């Protein structure tokens, strides 16, 4: 079951454990980069980091898909956009009106998954 | 509403977004550092890094906390642990039988909160 627990005192400032995002793509995403750390093959091209500020988060993703993540793209609260990377295989799924919190996924020589936890608003 | 979608293929092996964690602590946790980023105060002494591998994750997680975090130990599926960290003060919690996906919170000089974010089995 999928749930959350705060623990602590109502001081300092908030902070997230997701920082940053960058991909490897050529035809499809050959590697997703989260917080500087490499998953996936070493194919493709290597897009620029996306970090996010103070209270910046995913509020809008498209991920093109099959047997392995084909694209990527998202928008966040800030309204700064990221993508799309990668090809036009697949087939296309849209998140909207979210707040992403984490991304698990399985890869090999390219992303074959991505496992996105997020808030539906 | 908290959810999870997998989006692509069966392929590849699994990777967390949250792949490593170091602290600093004293009498309370001074700092928590998530994949290299430190939230929290530059006081105590910084821990070693405790580094997921593939298909690891936090299973049980102690958390002792007051005003602020006062200590913190795990265990992962794979059977390692990190901590305790920290100091005696504050009570303890326990998450058991887990998988932690995400860890958020607040910080200023010393680690207030944290915000666990987990599927309960
Ligand atoms: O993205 C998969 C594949 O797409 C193209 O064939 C190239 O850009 C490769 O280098 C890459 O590995
Ligand atoms: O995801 C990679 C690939 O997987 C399958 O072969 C299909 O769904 C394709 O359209 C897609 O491009
Ligand atoms: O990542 C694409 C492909 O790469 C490797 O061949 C393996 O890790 C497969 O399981 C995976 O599907
Ligand atoms: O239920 C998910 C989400 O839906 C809307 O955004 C509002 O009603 C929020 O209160 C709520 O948390
Ligand atoms: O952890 C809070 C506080 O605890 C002790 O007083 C010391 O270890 C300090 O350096 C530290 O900042
Ligand atoms: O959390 C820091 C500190 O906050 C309060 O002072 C109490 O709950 C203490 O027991 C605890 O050590
Ligand atoms: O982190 C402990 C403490 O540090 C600073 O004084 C501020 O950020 C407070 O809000 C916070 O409670």
């Amino acid at each position: 079951s999928l749930t959350h627990r705060k623990f602590g005192g109502s001081g300092g400032s908030p902070f997230s454990g997701l920082s940053s995002i960058a991909v490897r793509s050529g035809s499809y995403l050959d590697a997703i980069i989260i917080d500087g750390v490499h998953h996936g093959g070493s194919g493709g091209n290597l897009s620029p980091t996306f970090t996010f500020g103070s209270g910046e988060y995913i509020s809008n993703m498209t991920i093109r898909s099959g047997d392995y993540i084909d694209n990527i793209s998202f928008e966040t609260n800030m309204g700064r956009r990221f993508g799309p990377y990668g090809g036009s295989g697949g087939s296309a799924n849209t998140l909207s009106n979210v707040k992403v919190i984490q991304i698990n996924g399985s890869a090999g020589d390219y992303l074959d998954s991505l496992d996105i936890y997020y808030e539906q608003y």
